[PDB]
């Protein structure tokens, strides 16, 4: 059902290696709905190439636009299983500290801070 479940560690690693070869300025991001989530829709896809210069505040804006949310729908984004200490950090920096061992950066969204 989830991404890690669909693809072998081997497959996720080789894919990250190809994105490096072909999309060298992009951060390979996995963005998934919380398995409890009722209110927000599922994304049209799972794997995203995020320009390495955008900060987390702008990545939240991007996903809210992708979900076609309105002003007073709530949106919370976990990175590597936990809260973001800051939304102002560039995603290149966030990748280097919060990346998975397979080389993706893993995010999960919900309408409550209680995931
Ligand atoms: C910044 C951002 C968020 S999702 C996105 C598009 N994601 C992709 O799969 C590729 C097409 C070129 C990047 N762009
Ligand atoms: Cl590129």
């Amino acid at each position: 059902k989830t991404f890690k479940q669909r693809r072998t560690f081997e497959q996720r690693v080789e894919d990250v290696r190809l994105i490096r070869e072909q999309h060298p300025t992009k951060i390979p991001v996995i963005i998934e709905r919380y398995k409890g989530e009722k209110q927000l829709p599922v994304l049209d896809k799972t794997k995203f190439l995020v320009p390495d210069h955008v900060n987390m505040s702008e990545l939240i804006k991007i996903i809210r636009r992708r979900l076609q949310l309105n002003a007073n729908q709530a949106f919370f984004l976990l990175v590597n299983g936990h809260s973001m200490v800051s939304v102002s950090t560039p995603i290149s920096e966030v990748y280097e500290s919060e990346k998975d061992e397979d080389g993706f950066l893993y995010m999960v969204y919900a309408s409550q801070e209680t995931f």
